[PDB]
This record gives C-alpha cells, sequence and structure tokens, in this order.
DNA sequence: CGCCGCGTCAGACTCGTAGGATTATAGCATACGTGAGGTGGGATGTCAAGGCCTTTTTTGCCTAAAATGTGATCTAGATCACATTTTA
C-alpha cells in the first residue's frame, strides 16, 4: 503493498552526510520520510552543549508533531548520520491522505508509540541509575541495531567517546575512565573508535 | 284562418382617464329624556418591611496523619591545558 500508493505521489530528494535536515524554530509545513539511510536526533541548549536524543534507520517517519497543530516550531535538531535519501510532502496533502485512507497514521501511530515508550525508558534510565548503569544499558541498546556489526563473540560497533557521551550526557574522558573500568572487569574490548562487545547472543 | 299592432328582448372581450351635484321649504312654546359631566367607595392592584423551612455561605471541628522543618555529614559528578592518536 500500500506504501506504493503513498510514495508514488511524493516529492523525492537526496541529501549528503552531516547536512542540517530540520531547523529548530522553523514553521510546521512539511513531513519527511527516510527512504534510504539513517539519521540522528539531538537538541541544543542556552550553553550550546549538544545532547543526542535518538537515532533512527530506514522505515521510520520524521516530522510528525507539527502535522496537526497549525504553526508549530521544531522541538529538536535532526542531522544526517550518513549520506541519505528522503521523500517529502506537505500537510494539506496529508488531510487528503487521512480522509481517504487512515492506515498511514496507524503506521505513524505505532512507530510513535515505540518512540514515546523508549522515551519513557529514556527519562527513567536518565533519572535513577548511576553513570555506569545508563551507559551500560544504552550500550546494550545500540548493540541491537542493524547498524551494529557481527562479531564471533558478540557484536562490534564504531563510535567515539564524545557521541556516546552525548547520549548519556557526560564528558568524553570520564566515559574513557568507565570504559577502562569495563575493560578491567573483562566485559568489553575497544581500540579507539571500534568497540567490541561480549555477552550478546 | 291569417293578418296586423303592439310589445319584449340581445347587441364581443381585457386594460386605462377624470372628480362630481342640487332647490327650498315659518315659527315659537312645552315638556320630557339622554348625553357628557361629577363623585364617593369597594375593590383591586402595588410597594415596603416582617415570620415559616431548605439551601447556601460561612465556618466549627475532628482526628488521621502525612507532611514541613533541624542542620552537619558525606558523595559521586565535574574541570583543563598538555600529548598524542585515531579516522575519512
Ligand atoms: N523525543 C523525541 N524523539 C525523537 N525525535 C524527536 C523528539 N523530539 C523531537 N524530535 C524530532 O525533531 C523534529 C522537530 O520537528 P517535528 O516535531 O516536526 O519532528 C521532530 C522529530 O523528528
Amino acid at each position: 503493498p500500500t506504501l506504493e500508493w503513498f510514495l508514488s505521489h511524493c516529492h523525492i530528494h537526496k541529501y549528503p552526510s552531516k547536512s542540517t535536515l530540520i531547523h529548530q524554530g522553523e514553521k510546521a509545513e512539511t513531513l519527511y520520510y527516510i527512504v534510504k539511510g539513517s539519521v540522528a536526533v539531538l537538541i541544543k541548549d542556552e550553553e550550546g552543549k549538544e545532547m543526542i536524543l535518538s537515532y533512527l534507520n530506514q522505515g521510520d517517519f520524521i516530522g510528525e508533531l507539527g502535522l496537526f497543530e497549525e504553526g508549530q516550531e521544531r522541538s529538536a535538531w535532526v542531522r544526517a548520520k550518513t549520506a541519505c535519501e528522503v521523500a517529502e510532502i506537505s500537510y494539506k496533502k496529508f488531510r487528503q491522505l487521512i480522509q481517504v485512507n487512515p492506515d498511514i497514521l496507524m503506521r505513524l501511530s505505532a512507530q510513535m508509540a515505540r518512540r514515546l515508550q523508549v522515551t519513557s525508558e529514556k527519562v527513567g534510565n536518565l533519572a535513577f541509575l548511576d553513570v555506569t548503569g545508563r551507559i551500560a544499558q544504552t550500550l546494550l541498546n545500540l548493540a541491537k541495531q542493524p547498524d551494529a556489526m557481527t562479531h564471533p563473540d558478540g557484536m562490534q560497533i564504531k563510535i567515539t567517546r564524545q557521541e556516546i557521551g552525548q547520549i548519556v550526557g557526560c564528558s568524553r574522558e570520564t566515559v574513557g575512565r568507565i570504559l577502562k573500568m569495563l575493560e578491567d572487569q573483562n566485559l568489553i574490548s575497544a581500540h579507539g573508535k571500534t568497540i567490541v562487545v561480549y555477552g550478546t547472543r
């Protein structure tokens, strides 16, 4: 199928890595759909410290809060993880798309459900567990991804101490120190950016 | 029977236009009723304060009882210039 009917009518566009997709503060007039690739959600503060909120791969909806409320502003940042490709259409078409067949917003409603529940796990994990707790649990989390690479003893993923520091919200170097604590306890290996995780599977 | 005289009876249809009448007629007195006017007066209608009950607004109050304060003792986060070191 039915998505064929949907993207048969959409306006199609490509864009490179690290381009700014959505600007925090611009008007609510366009929905977007990741056709190919992955993308990352972050936010910004008075200080300018960046805080990665989420990250999503192919098969997800982007630009969903402003669809209903006339003239909302963009409540976060979203920047390209890699060079990736998207289809887009504005809101006046989507009333034609919900009034004719409401299945699209069922799909949106499900992915938005998983979204808000992992946001509940997010705010709880941020709330109560110590630094080791939520860094460990989020490590377990991105071990899940399709982006994660296979390893005969588990998995392996490429990431810097900075960006993981931006999902837990602490300094890159203290993440270095707890990474050393987890190497001392014989649970994770790492060289530079390439971390290798045991315990999976 | 068959005139002749007299009399009776119809004379198309829808619209428009104007305002409109006239003569002369006695006079005064009696006496009675009805119309336009007063007039107190039941009686109705109004407007401002008081006694029955319930509801509402303050307001007692009743005890569970969870909350709001006391402050010295810590803790697990958080930094910054130098020394590399990794990755597209
Ligand atoms: N809690 C969140 N989780 C994931 N993405 C978010 C969140 N908040 C905002 N965004 C993203 O930021 C975008 C800002 O504009 P939209 O609300 O149209 O769509 C939003 C999402 O793509």
